[PDB]
């Protein structure tokens, strides 16, 4: 509807009206994700409830906004919000390993799904993409971020924001799209010892850097929403703090959308200590510009107070009301608040075969072959298979932050495999115990196998959000059965899913073989059964560093030199920076990914000389010298050699996945504009200093070649 | 002499000599970190500021008396040395001084320090090392006093005092030296404990805990202030102009020799903030370093920078005033051999006077943390077998101890059988468990009736670049301790070691648990005594014990989070918590065991008090027990709601009180209202009104609470 009659909807709501507006419920209170506070809530609240957050369906949709628009004065309805993080139905693979795709397609194309199924059963918004750059896999969360890295998470959260959103100023016409909200604002990911919620800190400078990127970007490319962090920035919890959410994401970020808060985190920051009691919450909370209260109530109990004693001006509350307003009409719910569903079931829309094969295509692009000793890999259709472990049979492949998919639709991985081979004995274990039961049945499957799938993993319930572990290893036992399947003297190929990197340095040296699937969703079997038979060829890279123990947390490729680095020429030395016990580098590093092709890479001619404000054009020819099909990530890093800042020593600039047949030859260009060169300051100043700078193009964040760049001379 | 005159020599110098006077050389010359080509002439070490690492009085005799033969104007060399936790007589390492909680264990430590270190020439000391400590991988956490600001700002001031005595007068008492602290800033920040690694954190976070330490120092007057390795907000320390003029400089009022730390003026090369030795030397010039230690910037470019007018001369002039200024506080213009040249001061290195101090310091820094059922006191008669790899290992003196000798020091089982009549030894490798090992530990144990098993680290494993990833001794030593749990004999652990370890292993494994640290020349006695009971353990944990590697940073002073952990929310999803850990570390923050037994009781406090304000906190202490023995009496405060998240404590006082069994004192404390004041967003030091609680025990877990409604007007 016309903008002049939004904005006389709000002339025309009382105060309480427009406080209860800044409210959002679950649909238990109409007629969890989050702990449940006596909330206090009455007809004249939940009638005027802004939002909802996590219907279960279409019918439960239906019915709650039928009866709230029965009995709404103004006729606004209801905003439904969700979370669709990595798939709804059709699960695809968690975040973490869509990371390791580095391939921005599979991304869109998993949220457009997400986007086509959610809208079927009702929901207007979703809860991604989670852009909290992550460097300390003891945090459960890793799994909702793609990694490590500032620009490929920038690029994948538009990628997402596109599919889930599409054109976004057309999102009240294409009702199969969705709204996207970007999470967590700001720096979650960082919390100190990567325990769940704990304290995060670092300079301005850092969280602008390499902490706030990925947000803008999806910000940028149009995501309707933003959702507070848990945590404390500098000190003050970003849900009122003032300075994040007003001068940064409203200010310098140009946002104008609905800053909904995360949940309770509005009445949380009395637990922080940074205000005394539910008036001061939501004072600051809506100074701060929090435009959406999830399921506490700060605001319906003391907004009116502090609106009639003066504390508050009312404009905030109407500029939030607005906000909202806003959204409602961007969805095109003025004109049909059930948004496509009212007479037009979209049932046939969810879990279809086409989206099965998506999913399983992600799966696929986004598993990760960390070794593969002899050629063990890809194995004969006709091998006789011994598939032992936790993992042989758990129908626990969905991943975390699986709100909506079902575990009897997914394919487990004994299923997957005998669909492909012919001989599969099996042998389950529990995923914390090895029992000599265990140990003799296991014996009696290799021996009449020929080669051993073990089949090791996590429970997705020891990560996700408040799954925080300080030893990042599988249990004990695992270790144990990848020790004794050793023993027994057949090529063993481990087949491993998880949602955090993990110290696998024991289980690379006890198998010839090893294959990252994290949770590759519904076609979990499928995914790994194509992987391991060779009808997919692997071609996942590591979008987070693989520690070689615990205690080497926080490593990252996007490091500093510090004073006293570790070259070749000083081995031994002591007066470097090392370890006594472990070495500096991870036990696999970012953009580590092995495939059963092999391929040869050219870079063309760079020139010597760059004009500040210019591009640089990288082009990279690139060859299958193997007689099998396959894909490759070709990756461009820059490094800033001498800086008013000290530089990471490389960073990721710019990625491309080529397909290649064998034998087959591509040329692809990458243009690395100049503000891939710049960096803030020490005043916070976004600027590009003339100077030297690396160039390094190839397959991993180490197997680089080097060019030199010098940039100076004038401004483009 | 005047000041005058020395303006005087400043106006006299060329460029050359001014240049060169901004140089430190090690001895060798005329290693505490790597070595360059240095490309120095005759004219550089005729004309050199300083030298750093004299070994003995006669070497620097010798290379004064050469230097100034040569010397146009008659400007003696300053000598600085690391008299870190001792120069002969070897005293705890500092992190087991921390845990003494005694601040006049501290300043006596300096004190002697100082008498032996000036008796065998030197002038300054690289000394006090005043980093906030919160990970414990870092190997120079063996340096800290450990994870509070107001503890080790404390104990700062202490080792100061005890090194300098009145500042003005270093010139006449010539038992006394020069203090310089280090490291400007931030060092013990380093990222995953890695040495020289990153470090990164909040401006406001930097003033709230990072710096006040050095802070105390500077105005308490340490001579020197030393450089970091690392960066602090993405620049080296050493050419950080903001940190060093601003702060430095400008806030703290320094006005002394700013001294880089090793090769860290060329370091910032490294740290590719400098594209070369030219670009290093203006920087750090810039940034006020005035002496570069063992690198060649300066030399080979400051003239150029100069002559080119990329630098000031005037930055240089100034640079030299304080070099000269330092040498006349230090007397060196009427004395350069500072007290040596005619009277021979070997006899005040080594007494037995000292002896007895370093053994004291020992028995008021080790902490007891187990001891279940009264395994200790040992009986005098008590039949011990000794077992483990520092039952007989002669290295109890720690890191950082550049001039102590292990010949000197009284190992464990020389320290035991002084003390007890039967005692049979069985020594161990630190990382190996033989069969044979085992076979004789099983033999010695089934002899004797309780088992004293000595573990721990060597001292190689921690220290600068002593960086481990995991933090437990070798696998080997919870081996052992396991097996001897099983021999069915009562078990005392004596724990030696740099840094905090995971010891859940040993305080299960065993009925008691002894930290010593590294207690130094006096370890073997230290342990006897508290065996005996001769003394009774009384120091408190300054830094955290960790569950396990994985928990780092762990500490007490923590926020509350959003979500914090409750009693009355306990196994609830969503709150802070690990699946596999608890929240608390192992042991925390002033923790520690007595033989005695204490009551206290804090009268009454008010519930209100005006801004600008004082709390007088009065304590009462009983001993309840037949055992002589001392208590640590910690206050803490928090700040319940503020601006910025708060810490849910923060110690602003604590007192170590020796009570005779039965004896009750009273002791009182002031928190001023700047113990009430934090930083805040706008990074001003504030009070604001409002709700703090005061925590009056002797740890931070075991206090009484009161509360305290601040506002009204400002005093
Ligand atoms: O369910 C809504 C939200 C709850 N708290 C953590 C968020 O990631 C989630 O979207
Ligand atoms: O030896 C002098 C200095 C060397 N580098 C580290 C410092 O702590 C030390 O005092
Ligand atoms: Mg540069
Ligand atoms: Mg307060």
């Amino acid at each position: 509807m016309e903008q002049e009659k939004v904005q006389e909807l709000v002339s025309q709501m009382t105060l309480d009206e427009k406080i209860a507006q800044c409210l959002q419920l679950s649909p238990f209170l109409f007629k969890l994700t989050g702990p449940l506070l006596e909330m206090k809530l009455t007809d004249a609240h939940t009638e005027n409830a802004g939002s909802v957050l996590g219907s279960s369906s279409a019918l439960d949709m239906i019915g709650i906004q039928e009866a709230y628009l029965k009995t709404n004065r103004l006729g606004i309805p209801l905003v439904f919000m969700a979370d669709v993080i990595h798939g709804y139905k059709t699960v695809f693979p968690i975040p973490l390993a869509l990371g390791c795709s580095f391939d921005r397609e599979t991304v869109r194309v998993m949220a457009e799904v997400s986007a086509l199924e959610a809208t079927a059963d009702g929901h207007h918004v979703t809860f991604s993409p989670m852009l909290d750059l992550v460097r300390d896999p003891r945090w459960g969360r890793v799994m909702e971020s793609t990694g490590e890295d500032p620009f490929l998470n920038s690029e994948l959260g538009k990628a997402m924001v596109d599919g889930y959103q599409g054109d976004a100023s057309k999102l009240n016409e294409n009702l199969e799209q969705m709204a996207a909200c970007v999470k967590h604002f700001a720096a979650y990911g960082a919390a100190e010892a990567g325990l769940e919620y704990n304290t995060v800190n670092m300079s301005t400078r850092e969280l602008y850097q390499n902490y706030l990127p990925a947000y803008n970007a999806a910000i940028q490319a149009g995501a309707k929403l933003v959702m507070t962090a848990f945590n404390v920035v500098d000190g003050i919890p970003a849900t009122m703090n003032k300075w994040l959410n007003r001068d940064v994401l409203r200010g310098e970020m140009e946002f104008d959308g609905v800053l909904i808060s995360d949940w309770g985190a509005v009445a949380e920051v009395i637990n922080h200590g940074t205000a005394r009691n539910p008036k001061e919450a939501a004072q600051f909370s809506m100074e701060a510009g929090v435009d959406l209260e999830m399921m506490t109530t700060c605001y319906i109990h003391e907004l009116k107070g502090l609106i009639e004693e003066g504390k508050l001006s009312e404009n905030l509350l109407d500029e939030a009301v607005l906000r909202m307003l806003n959204l409602k009409n961007d969805l095109g719910l003025f004109e049909d608040p059930y948004r496509g569903l009212k007479n037009n079931d979209r049932t046939k829309d969810i879990l279809t075969d086409e989206s099965r094969g998506k999913a399983r295509a992600a799966g696929v692009e986004s598993a990760v072959l960390l070794e593969n000793k002899s050629r063990l890999l890809p194995l004969a259709k006709e091998a006789k298979i011994a598939l032992v472990g936790p993992l042989a049979t758990s129908p626990d492949i969905l991943g975390g932050w699986n709100v909506y998919g079902e575990e009897k639709d997914g394919i487990n991985v004994e299923t997957g495999l005998r669909e492909v081979f012919e001989t599969v004995e099996v042998v389950s274990t529990e995923y914390t115990e090895l029992s000599e039961e265990d140990k003799v049945a296991v014996k009696a499957a290799v021996q009449n196998m020929d080669v051993v799938v073990l089949a090791l993993g996590e429970k997705n319930e020891w990560g996700g959000e408040a799954g925080s572990l300080a030893t990042i290893r599988l249990p004990e036992a695992q270790y144990q059965l990848a020790k004794f399947v050793q023993t027994l003297g057949k090529p063993v190929v481990i087949t491993l899913f998880n949602g955090r990197p993990l110290e696998v340095k024991e289980l690379a040296e006890s198998s010839d073989a090893l294959l990252e699937l994290w949770f590759p969703g519904t076609e979990a079997g499928r995914v790994t059964a194509d992987l391991l038979s060779g009808a997919s060829n692997p071609s996942g890279k590591l979008s987070m560093s693989f520690p070689q123990t615990t205690g080497q947390i926080p490593v990252y490729y996007n490091h500093l030199r510090t004073g006293r680095p570790q070259t070749p020429e000083n081995k031994g030395e002591r007066y470097v920076s090392h370890y006594l016990d472990i070495p500096n580098e991870p036990f696999y590093p970012f953009g580590y990914g092995k495939s059963y092709s092999e391929f040869e890479l050219k870079t063309s001619s760079l020139p010597k000389e760059l004009n500040l404000g210019e591009s640089l054009h990288v082009e990279v020819t690139i060859k299958n010298i193997s007689d099998i099909a396959g894909k490759e990530v070709i990756q461009v890093y820059l490094q800033d050699v001498t800086a008013s800042i000290s530089r990471p020593v490389k960073e990721l600039k710019a990625f491309e996945k080529v397909a290649l047949q064998a034998g087959e030859e591509k040329t692809v260009t990458f243009e690395l504009t100049s503000e891939a060169f710049s960096f803030y300051n020490h005043q916070l100043e976004k600027v590009q200093e003339p100077g030297l700078h690396r160039v390094f193009v190839g397959t991993s964040s180490e197997d680089v070649d080097v060019f030199e760049v010098e940039v100076g001379g004038y401004v483009l």
